[PDB]
């Protein structure tokens, strides 16, 4: 189990439900003896733009600045920006990380996107070797508590916006699982601007009760890295014997690995291997 | 046709392939008689953080700030921070809108994300009564030119990263098309960091060559909004008659609208549906 959890909030108003949602988690987690710490991005006057201003030390090659290589170099020799180091110290310590935020243009707010780009540095957050399954944060679990303006129906299989499982994919698979995270089931709060005060106070309570047993929760299913040949040579594709063994299955392995077939229902919203 | 083009470049270095890729476009397009305007976010020192300071005038509800409402109102009444407006003036003028950027964390850089979040303001860029094909920019066409670190195999149907079409959905459909744009095929240039010098040159010439007949191109396929019940009591779901008519069809309509069925190949990468 865990004892320390980091809550990254990305909203500008202390009067919003998101803020409320954050304070709910803080109170709850603390109750069950957790140890909370938070990253209210807007509160930290956080900078989301990656740039050489991220490396305090001497760049290895100013003529042609290659951010990935320079920042990864920075992480080793110790030349990273002071705000990035501190955030990297929150993560490293944290067992559970809750990303509290409002859906903005089918994705995460710009400020949180930059928080990833600047904190999730190579070596630290991921290794081209130990990707996904073997990533650095593998002993950690992460969750997305989102809020939307559009209602749930809009995001169903017949909804005009499309399948929400498709929207959460790049985030939960591409950013979170890539670094080794076990991603729990997303806490989805649809049309929070069309919710009666009464129903809203229940969401705060619905969210807190969940947090009492959040760690023993069954995580989301991701195709294990063992089903692929992990080398530039092999282009990182599914082992041949798997490509064949999978050909007899009705559904794909997940939203990203649908393999031209039917996508397993709520692969990004519901746990069940 | 289209004599006006806008190029959005989200890259800090003018020594990158993205900067070059942008110069390529500008060169090609001008030679064929197009008026080319640009938005070098990193050059412009663009502000990507959505805040109440995005509204010049006085708010309607200062103690309970809702970005959506206050920003729409400010749009309509004429008081959006002047920088956001300059950008909107650029968009209204453009027939073609090109987005040049490296793929970052399975998505769009935080700088471009925040660009969308601040310039694509209600009423101006999108209307809940004129979604997707009935959007404000329906007479415009958008294109994504994306450089990638990982090879295209990593993004095929059997690559560890999962299909590129699922990664593209949120953007092309969720942002671009939701506003009415006709989204043209993305110019995908994979593992740019592992590509021969000579090759890199052909990539720049293929871009240019393709831009000579970009307007005449048939756009990517998105389910028309005539298939949906654009009304609240119906939840914005697909019409019954249409729903039935589909239950006997092998393939789904698109990525997000896979309908539990099989998604046509390269729904987001190729056009012909
Ligand atoms: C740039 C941008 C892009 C967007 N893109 C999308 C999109 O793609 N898809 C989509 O669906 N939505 C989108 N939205 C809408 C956004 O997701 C919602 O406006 C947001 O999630 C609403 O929640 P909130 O907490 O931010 O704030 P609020 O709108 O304030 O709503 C919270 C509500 O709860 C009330 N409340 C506050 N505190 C408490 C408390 N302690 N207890 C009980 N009630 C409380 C408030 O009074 C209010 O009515 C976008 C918004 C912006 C600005
Ligand atoms: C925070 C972050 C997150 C990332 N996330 C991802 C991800 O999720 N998925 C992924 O696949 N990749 C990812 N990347 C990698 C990124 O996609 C690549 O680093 C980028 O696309 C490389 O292209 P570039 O144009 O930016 O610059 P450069 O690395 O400079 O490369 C351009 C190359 O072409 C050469 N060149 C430059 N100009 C010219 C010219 N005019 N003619 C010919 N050759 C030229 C250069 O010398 C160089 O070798 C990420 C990078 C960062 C920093
Ligand atoms: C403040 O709320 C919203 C603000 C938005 O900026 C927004 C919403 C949605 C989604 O949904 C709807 C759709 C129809 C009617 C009402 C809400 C999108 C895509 N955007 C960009 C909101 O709800
Ligand atoms: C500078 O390049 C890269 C820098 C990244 O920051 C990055 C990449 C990738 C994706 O890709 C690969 C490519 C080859 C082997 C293993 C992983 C991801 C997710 N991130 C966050 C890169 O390629």
């Amino acid at each position: 189990v865990g004892r320390r959890a980091l809550i990254v909030l990305a909203h500008s108003e202390r009067t919003s439900f998101n803020y409320a949602m954050k304070e709910a988690a803080a109170a709850a987690l603390k109750k069950k003896g957790w140890e909370v710490v938070e990253s209210d991005l807007y509160a930290m006057n956080f900078n989301p733009i990656i740039s050489r201003k991220d490396i305090t030390g001497k760049l290895k090659d100013p003529a042609n600045f290659q951010y990935p290589a320079e920042s990864v170099l920075a992480y080793k020799e110790g030349h990273l920006s002071p705000d990035i180091v501190a955030e990297q110290k929150k993560l490293e310590a944290a067992d559970l990380v809750i990303f509290q935020f409002p859906l903005q243009w089918f994705g995460v707010p710009a400020i949180l996107k930059g928080w990833f780009e600047r904190v999730f540095i190579g070596e630290f957050a991921y290794t081209y070797a130990a990707m996904y399954d073997k990533g650095p944060f593998r002993s950690k679990k992460a969750v997305l508590s989102i809020t939307t303006g559009g209602s749930g129906s809009m995001y169903s299989l017949q909804g005009i916006h499309g399948d929400m499982n498709v929207i959460l994919w790049p985030i939960q698979s591409g950013i979170l699982h890539f670094c080794g995270f076990q991603v729990l089931e997303p806490q989805l709060t649809y049309s929070i601007g069309h919710t009666p005060a009464d129903a809203r106070i229940q969401i705060l309570e619905g969210w807190k009760k969940r947090l009492e047993n959040i760690w023993d929760e069954t995580p989301l299913y991701f195709a294990p890295s063992s089903l692929f040949d992990l080398n530039f040579q092999a282009g990182f594709l599914m082992k041949k014997e798997v490509q064949d063994e999978e050909k007899n299955k009705k559904f794909g392995l997940s939203v990203g690995h649908h393999l031209g077939k039917s996508i397993p229902t709520d692969n990004q919203i519901k746990a069940r291997k």
